[PDB]
């Protein structure tokens, strides 16, 4: 589990969110496991705006913070799993680090900020869908 509180959204992956967030909906896009809903508080976190390909993410698995690179988003096949069939998500960057399903939330960040959340994993590889390019996140 997880979110990142970014002015008044709240963005979560789209597979754990819950019916707050639904009956409070902004954006949501199945192809990158994504969803925004609005929240009345002020969020903290801050939003990358780079092409870092080097960052730390939340792993809840293992109570730990583990530096990673990681690929530049892309469309991935992704293998299935209980909250989606075998597809290939979009906007997704890849690592090597551990993952279960639960870790799906943390957080990947850089130097200028947070870069995204973990939203797949298997055989060593975690997968991170991006949010640099959502640059409406930071007004209205
Ligand atoms: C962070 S999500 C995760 C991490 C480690 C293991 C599994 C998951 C998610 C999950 O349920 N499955 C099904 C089993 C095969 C895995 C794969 O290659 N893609 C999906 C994934
Ligand atoms: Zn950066």
């Amino acid at each position: 589990s997880g979110a990142i509180y970014v002015g008044n959204y709240r963005v979560v992956n789209r597979h754990l969110a819950t019916h707050n967030d639904w009956a409070n909906l902004v954006w949501e896009d199945s192809s990158r496991d994504l969803l925004v809903s609005s929240t009345t508080a002020q969020g903290c976190d801050t939003i990358a705006r780079c092409d870092c390909q080097t960052g730390v993410y939340y792993c809840s698995s293992r109570r730990k913070h583990y530096p990673v690179s990681f690929s530049k988003p892309s469309l991935i096949f992704v293998e299935a799993s209980e909250y989606y069939p075998a597809r290939y998500q979009s906007h997704l960057m890849l690592a090597v680090g551990h993952s279960e399903p639960g870790d799906c939330g943390g957080i990947l960040r850089c130097q200028h900020g947070v870069v995204g959340i973990v939203s797949t994993g298997g055989n060593g590889l975690v997968g991170f869908a991006d949010v640099r390019d959502l640059l409406w996140l930071d007004e209205e």
